[PDB]
């Protein structure tokens, strides 16, 4: 495979469905690089465990936290990391209000190189343990040597986007890090970035954030396709934010709009939305504690009762992770039949407009209130004018492993969407137990 898309591993499925997936410990092992110094990007941290999922000999090395914690949140992390004084922190600033900094991203400094990983978890044991998570590994990207003057720039212009998405941090050890990028060769690099940063952008930086970078991508580097409105689109994520008293005021306006865009040339376009069920989360493999992470409040959710009749049960018997409830986050285009996709993003984007933006200002201004980060896989970027979908996850090679089941399922009747702040008691979890928040 030239993809480089891997699975967390699950603890608790057949070791078929953990051969090719990904545990921290593997990404961070010696056997990926000689580490000297690691940038870890994330929404939440649990120090102690964090420290310890780096190899012994690597444990001293520097580890920069980049979070957006605030007031007391933010001294709770300090003193997490106190006790190790080779952890700095750097807070991201989010200067608009209700924004998180959600990306999940590792900067990994070898002896021989560079890495990057772009991933859906947490650094919490929870988030490694029993969930589906997607992580995108990046080459092992080369020094260039002292004197040598090269780009070292992918034809998906890599390396100018990820250093683009660092400089709005205008944080001192973010560009420690973008100089650190500047000195590597990235060019090998055949995904195109995919950042939200806070702010309001007009004008030509429009299209360097969000959904419309989405749009931008898609009609510079997609090709249209005779039957196009015959290829849904489908949004998989685990939160669901504010979006509004009817489809027609962002989801299937702008949203569905720029997902649907597909080459340079100007609806009844299929929306699938995946989301987990209330039985999806009690028959999990962690029962109700996993909606623990799928956060979607009953204040959210009974603002939009609309929004349910788009939403499909969570089913991944492709890769046995039916009962791993996702965190993973994803958004492709496939075919009428579902058996190629025009392009597939994995990101830390869940189905918000604090994550994706919203247009402002008589459409001219798009605000975006997080920091996100995913990577598109588009045909182009590999030679080709689609991707043929991998019928079994972890079984050509110029074939995407999608990792849930297609065609996704509509909810039944008597499902729910899991809303993370009422009680169920109907029904015992896979432990034997209730949820009462
Ligand atoms: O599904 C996503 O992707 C996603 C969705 C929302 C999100 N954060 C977020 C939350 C929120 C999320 C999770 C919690 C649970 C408690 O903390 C987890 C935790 C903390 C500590 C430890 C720990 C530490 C040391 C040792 C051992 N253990 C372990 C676990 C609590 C709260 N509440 C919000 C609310 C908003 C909001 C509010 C008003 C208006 C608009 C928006 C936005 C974000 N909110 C993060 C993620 C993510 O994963 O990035």
């Amino acid at each position: 495979n030239p993809f480089q898309f891997y699975l967390t591993r699950v603890s608790g499925v057949k070791p078929k469905y953990n051969s090719g997936a990904l545990h921290i410990k593997d990404i961070l092992s010696p056997l990926f690089g000689t580490l000297v110094s690691s940038a870890q990007f994330n929404y939440c941290f649990d120090v102690d465990w964090l420290v310890k999922q780096y190899p012994p000999e690597f444990r001293k090395k520097p580890i920069l936290l980049v979070h957006g914690d605030k007031r007391e949140a933010k001294a709770h992390l300090h003193a997490q990391a106190k006790p190790y004084e080779n952890i700095s922190l750097c807070q991201a600033k989010l200067d608009i209000a209700f924004g998180t900094h959600h990306t999940k991203m590792m900067l990994l400094l070898y002896e021989e190189g560079l890495r990057v990983v772009i991933h859906t978890s947490n650094l919490i044991h929870a988030d490694w343990h029993q969930k589906t998570q997607g992580i995108w590994l990046s080459p092992l990207y080369p020094r260039i040597a002292d004197g040598t003057h090269k780009s070292g720039e992918s034809p998906t212009h890599f390396k100018a986007d990820l250093i683009s998405y660092l400089m709005a941090y205008n944080a001192p050890s973010l560009k420690e890090w973008i100089d650190v990028i500047h000195k590597h060769d990235l060019s090998e690099t055949n995904v195109y970035l995919i950042g939200s940063t806070p702010g309001r952008f007009q004008g030509s930086q429009k299209d360097n954030w969000g959904h419309f970078r989405l749009k931008k991508l898609l009609k510079d580097h997609a090709s249209s396709m005779p039957n196009a409105e015959s290829w849904p689109v489908v949004g998989q994520f685990s939160s669901v934010g504010s979006l509004g008293a009817d489809e027609s005021k962002w989801l299937c306006s702008e949203f569905k709009e720029s997902m649907l865009t597909l080459g340079k040339e100007s609806s009844s376009v299929p929306l699938y939305l995946i989301y987990p069920s209330v039985e999806n989360v009690r028959t999990s493999l962690e029962g109700y504690p996993a909606g623990g992470s799928l956060p979607y409040s009953i204040q959210t959710a009974e603002k939009q009762n609309w929004l349910h009749s788009y939403f499909h049960k969570w089913s991944a018997e492709t890769s046995g992770r039916s009962n791993a409830m996702p965190h993973i986050k994803t958004y492709m285009r496939p075919s009428p039949d579902f058996s190629k996709i025009a392009w597939f993003l994995v990101t830390s984007a869940n189905l918000s407009k604090a994550a994706w933006g919203a247009l402002e200002k008589n459409g001219t201004q798009l605000m975006i209130r997080s920091y996100e980060l995913g990577v598109l896989f588009l045909p182009s970027a590999f030679g080709l004018d689609s991707f043929k979908v991998k019928q079994k996850f972890f079984a050509p090679m110029a074939t995407f492993p999608v990792p849930y089941d297609l065609p996704p399922e509509l909810y039944g009747s008597k499902d729910r969407p899991w809303i993370w702040n009422i009680p169920y008691v109907k029904a015992p979890d896979t432990h034997g137990n209730m949820w009462v928040p």
